[PDB]
């Protein structure tokens, strides 16, 4: 509702009852004489269309007592509050206001500033810097917002809490920088303007698919389930380079969100398709409780310091990410110190390119990408392409003679450096590569349990290195030329479960650790496919073998060096007659010309109460007997008599007649 | 504020005057009002607030001041307006295009721009009057009695419900229409109902399986028990009919309903006899809840029986307490290969039914089964009935049909690719069975199931792998139950059984009768354990430390023969005492039922020889076994040993051995 | 911008083109006749310096219309709400305004209070206490704001939603109370004014010291990378409390914001140096995600209920902690009740002055400082100077004769009391104290592993208690005169990995465990470092030994009580002749006059097919012989004649010719 009133201002004498006829009104600085030039700011006419012109001072007043402008009336404003100062023609003052704001103040706005919460919103401005300049505390994204590959907005050093309801659209980065420590970024959506070719080289039954013209008949333009072929790709499905069309090899779709050389930011509860995030030189910056955006052509969430102090206080934290074309979590030129400050602890991972977590390798640019001190725990990642965990710092394949910006190798050889992540609780099922792959000297692994998985289970380039309750179980599924696990270096592993339920008859070795010393191997492994250098239970109690489904127990002994496939000795105990005969005999056995259980000593057999001794099917040769005190019964048989040769108590032979018709 | 004039005074424009007799137009923004077409309504505002419209122009008095029937009045219009001054002989005095653009409080304007949008339920009479005036935050202020089915639209709006006052109501308050990313902090759901409660363990927390024991627990609470079921009357049997009316039948709980929704998190929920449903919802959390007490029916329940099939649906984190039934449960949702959904860093205490629920069966006219989802990070404590029930078919009549899933033709009862992702699992307390599922091709790992008055699992599994499973001290109650039950053909690597609680109570430790196990450690009973085959084919060298008194010893047990009693032995005895540096090294055989009943030994009494048995009487001829082989044997009335004597080319003959 | 205006009122008359000079102005209560001076209200001069002088009415209007004072033109304020009245010289009226605000009515204020979020901001306020008098809903610490140690701010039960952006400053406590249920605390950052003498007892390495010389050479004034020593250091490091000097001892820098007496009140996202988080009094209350806060001399977050109710509901819920002088998280008098409603899930503690995680032991006050039924899992501690987690009831050296609040030692003996926490996976590494500490009756404790600790994996002064998987894994790598792990009670462990890759010949026991049952040790454990009461292996399956790296495959056996040192019999498989032979012997074996193996038969020695069977080297006694039908054979060396003695059927004894020339 609007009161019909007189919005023209009349000026009236101030001790009798008249206009100011012709007189003069004086505008400028608050609590100043407005009379004086110095004093005095700029007055315009303002025109109905919003139009202004600026006029000179004073303002004229004409005999109605209304202000004129070469005789006409009009409205003068001014940009900021003034003082006024009136005067009558004979230039007497009439009236004076040192702050005419003083006169009707909104004392509204004042309470209003006080209590309630700061925030702008994007649907308010043109472009997101606008939008930012004037941010004090909060700021809502209202609106979808389409931005260019590049765009760069100034958060001014300002703590900002941004909560974003709608999306960032478009392909390319759009940069956040100067984001004050305490900074929180909640709810972003990034999503690509192009919907770029993608493969998804698996089954409708969640199969891996290995042919490359199979691969390439996935094809489809998608913004997700699948992701777009990168070089790696030529490597993973040889063949599939010439057999790419070129509209689905070099796409480059990502949309990024970077934070730039922030300290203290946290971006939580992220989303998207095609969708990026980076941290770009940021330090103790969190990507937390991802909602699983699905990936693009870059990483999904990237800590890169490559450039200033390594990063520190860099880490992923709960949630979880789906598809992209390389790895969903990494790593480059981070280190989290002595305190472990950094990492990823509570993520999940699903369909990644590349790897689900990665520790970048080698030389990129001028210096090194590698980590150090970093926690990986609570973890999980499903169906990489390549790697679960890629936690190596060396490169495998054509390695660099060197290490700028890091140590030397003359200091750390290759695979040996001493990069103290702290490692645990970790699981992998359905790589295609190497579920959990890692490298350096002097690290402690503990509770990985890496399952179902087509790739080799486990790639392990460390030395002097402890591994405590390692499960790999059912790895290397196609039969790859592979192990299910490899370790090079001369490792420690306490406590390993190998084997599930599928039969590694076509495969190679099951454990290929030449140069490791290996205890509590628990499963159904074919031992001829263990390859450690030893191999002991130093520790066990009483023990007991109970045979289930058979109608012997068995305690077998295998000496590798000797055989790997056959047993070289045994003791068993055999049922005499079957079930519930309260009868069995115990045999001791050894291998002669390789066949198992040739030679057998037994006790109890048919339930005969007796012991049966084997002997030397011919005359025994002195060397036969080893120790003293000891005879060895041999067969005579011109005279159907058995022998004995002794060794006597003081270490000479003699040769007795122990038995005869 | 300055005392002032408020009444308009209207004066000409070339001399001090009033514009005696003059007329005011109003009208359109930047208009001509002189022109009816222009002209918009002009009310006289009586100051008891009250309009009456009047005719234009507007008449000014000798004073200068606007008049009607002869009397001073207020003029308003509904909207910006032209005016137009006219003197008595039609001489124009003013025009204003714009009366609003004198001068605009230019506040409301940067206001607008700089404050967060808001809107709080103190301010309205209804939920769905504060629900309708929303545009960004709506904040809970005021407790709020809500009725049955109360049905609130939000308008597709991306809201931010926080919550800091009581939902209070039987039955469900039902949410619809929130925009994706919508999300709602601190919820806190109140039955009006305080109802009766049966509290079925003492105050030194063990169960009561008495049906009188548990119904003198009755009481009229709204927590620290929970509400009669139709399971109870199973599960202490008797109890039906022993209860009084008023205590069976109750359904007592203040549901927050999200229906139909994508994208919606709810955060820190609360309440008591409460219960949270989200129903036909996708990519929905209920995360952080902050130890709601449950009501009659399940605490948290993503229910997708309409619709597609429930996808993104997660509980992550937070703790729930009580409830009649379930903890956490779900209906027909599906999480792709993805893995999209399930229940991950949750803990479930007392749950009347168990902890973590995936339905089995029809439900509703369709299927109530669930796959690839994740169950990991997760703690059952003291469920009446399961630590967590992952099963999808129930385990009776295997010839029906699954109408909404994959026929029975093609995966027979029990063996669904349900294809969970299960790991690192923790269960404590289970009056039921801590942890039971079914399914083919089943991966599951790094499950801890101790003290438990009921089984520690039942598997009705197949084709599928256990790895490095802890079933400690469970069935402590001893049922006529196995600690861990397995159906059918699977794998077992790595098996912890027993604590610190005997056996001698019970039947089977583990009966899994298809199943191919190794890796068992523990102080089991050998007798107890039933399996197909039982193998550690890869250890090392081996040592067996004896911390006994006298004896150290490696046994041997064939199942086949005998599942109590050893069939061989290797023993290692000490001669003499403690520090004698001797001992004796036997080798040992079962006859006649009686373990270690024949034996040959090495170093009896340090004598540093090799005691042999021999055959008590004459060999038979079958009693030798390979050739190039001799088998000692006695005959009484020479006072001799002979020997059966298998000769290298196979035949036998009798020698003498040994005589006077 | 501002329009220019006349602000001065002027009044004129209604029935004639007049000023109402020499009129009278009423002012009073709205739709009331102000006249009456009952109805009337203050009215006040406002001076151009803003201050105001109270008046009385009416008030006076000149012959111009302007209000005048002792003949001086005034500017007349008054509340917003008034009824006005006017009268001429006369006494005639004029006009009447029932209600002033009715005429441009400001319909803003309405809408803007209704559509709005409350938040008061500490920029417009002095005090903190002035802040939260204000707050409604939310308040912003947009300043950082100094405090005085004891500073207590009454937030009036209200349930606030408290975003800090900005420190809190000062040595000593702030105090807050009367927080409403459901009120939240974000992002708060507590820093100290003192910058106090810190040690920090490991090198650039990372290796602990241990000597108090060098402890006190790292003296450095910081507020991180440190602690403040404390009585406790006197112990850890002997002889430091002489070597210190003055200013280094008897510090108390803490910045700590203390919740008191508070119900359902969240911390989350807290940070700081030298800062502390106490919650006293409290209940259902969290420290939630705690952002790396660097700790003072006090614990960094601490629930302490020592009076009224036993604490219920406080939990840390995941986020991190480094530094401190004390323990990370600590409780006293917190029962969680059977349904374990409190403890400490996902936390991680860096370099603990003392403990990661402690509950309290012993009398604090007069009363129990101890802690049942809480929840200790998925947490980690690296780098205690003192325990990983201390999770002990009762106190070790001298401890108290009873338990004033608490269960008496008539009921429960020291150490045994039923505590009842829900103890799981956890990983403690680091540790110079012990890594894994806890006493109680009746526990159960599951997946805890310890690694590379300076001081023991684990120190249990526990009895009936259950441990299953657990994992001690390379500790007392300093040497100390310990064990890698005690347990004092009568306790079952099921599952027990040792050693990693470090030699334990400079240690004493691996594991002393007198009165406990073990089952399940994987490792490369030294077997006579072993004490149980009770090791076995009940439910083995049929079992194969596999040698790697050896010529021969051993299943020994080892009586501990004969010798713990020596194993008392074997069963080994021994290569014939080359790898490959496909020929091996197999050989048992006792132990005699202290000699391993001293006493063997063989089965296929040289490939022989035959057995050698020792005899007794000399006349065989009666005794010799254990059961009956059975023959000893026996040296006859006059004669060159093997004899038997022989133990009929019937049990009688014969001796025998068994073998002659
Ligand atoms: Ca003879």
């Amino acid at each position: 509702n609007v009161v019909v009133s007189n919005p023209r201002p009349i000026f009236t004498e101030s001790r009798s009852f008249k206009a100011v006829a012709n007189g003069k009104i004086y505008i400028g600085q608050i609590d100043t004489d407005p009379v004086n030039p110095a004093n005095q700011i700029p007055v315009y006419i303002e025109n109905e269309d919003g139009s202004h012109v600026q006029i000179t001072q004073p303002l004229i007043i004409n005999a109605a007592g209304k202000i004129v402008y070469n005789g006409q009336l009009v409205k003068i404003v001014t940009v900021q509050g003034h003082s006024m100062a009136i005067y009558d023609a004979n230039g007497s003052q009439v009236d004076y206001i040192a702050n005419v704001l003083k006169w009707d103040p909104d004392q509204y706005s004042i309470e209003a500033d006080k209590k309630f919460k700061y925030s702008v919103k994007l649907s308010d401005y043109p472009t997101l810097q606008d939008a930012a300049s004037a941010a004090v505390d909060g700021l809502l994204i209202d609106r979808d917002y389409n931005f260019y590959g590049g765009e760069t907005v100034d958060f001014g050093g300002k703590v900002l809490t941004i909560e974003c309801k709608a999306k960032f659209i478009g392909d390319g980065n759009l940069i956040f920088t100067k984001l004050g420590k305490g900074s929180r970024i909640a709810g972003v959506f990034m999503e690509s303007t192009t919907t770029p070719w993608v493969i998804k080289p698996w089954t409708d039954d969640n199969q891996w698919l290995t042919d490359a013209a199979a691969v390439v008949a996935t094809l489809k333009q998608s913004k997700t389930d699948g992701y777009q072929p990168t070089v790696s790709d030529y490597v993973k499905f040889p063949g599939i380079e010439t057999l790419l069309p070129p509209n689905a090899k070099g796409q480059n779709i990502t949309s990024t969100l970077e934070i730039r050389e922030c300290i203290g930011v946290e971006v939580h509860r992220a989303s998207g398709l095609m969708a990026g995030f980076l941290f770009r030189g940021c330090h103790f910056c969190k990507m937390v409780d991802a909602n699983n955006p699905s990936g693009g052509k870059d990483g999904i969430i990237t800590f890169e310091n490559l450039s200033g102090d390594w990063g520190k206080g860099n880490y992923v934290i709960g949630g979880r990410t789906s598809y992209g074309s390389v790895s969903s979590a990494q790593f480059l030129r981070n280190n989290g110190g002595f305190e472990r400050d950094g990492g990823v602890i509570g993520f999940t991972s699903y369909r990644a390119g590349e790897s689900g977590v990665k520790t970048w390798q080698g030389t990129v640019g001028s210096t090194t990408s590698r980590n150090y001190n970093l926690q990986f725990r609570d973890s999980v990642v499903i169906y990489p392409v390549w790697d679960g965990f890629d936690l190596g710092a060396d490169t495998d394949m054509n390695p660099e003679l060197d290490r700028p910006g890091d140590y030397p190798i003359t200091q750390y050889p290759l695979h040996q450096l001493p990069l103290n992540h702290l490692i645990d609780n970790l699981l992998v099922r359905g790589a295609l590569g190497v579920g959990f792959g890692m490298d350096g000297k002097g690290m402690y692994v503990s509770n990985i349990t890496v399952e179902d998985c087509a790739g080799s289970g486990a790639y392990l380039l460390t030395h002097e290195s402890v591994f405590t309750n390692i499960a790999i179980i059912d790895t290397n599924t196609k039969d790859f030329q592979a192990n299910q696990i490899y370790i090079s270096g001369a490792c420690r592993v306490n406590g390993l479960r190998l084997i599930g339920i599928r039969s590694t008859d076509g495969q190679s070795l099951t454990i290929d650790a030449p140069n490791s010393t290996v205890s509590g191997i628990t499963g159904m492994v074919d031992p001829s496919r263990i390859n450690v250098a030893n191999l002991a239970e130093e520790g066990l109690g009483n023990i007991r073998a109970n045979s289930f489904g058979y109608d012997s127990a068995a305690i077998k002994l295998r000496i590798h060096k000797l055989s790997k496939t056959l047993d070289s000795g045994a003791l068993y105990s055999h049922i005499n007659g079957g079930a519930g005969s309260g009868s069995a005999y115990t045999q001791l056995t050894a291998i002669s010309g390789s066949t198992p259980d040739a030679v057998s000593l037994k006790v109890n057999h048919k339930d005969c109460r007796g012991a049966e001794i084997p002997f030397v099917p011919d005359i025994a040769s002195d060397d036969f007997i080893k120790d003293s005190s000891c005879f060895l019964p041999y067969w005579e048989n011109n005279s159907t008599s058995l022998k004995a040769l002794v060794k006597k108590p003081n270490g000479e032979l003699v040769r007795l007649t122990l038995a005869t018709l």
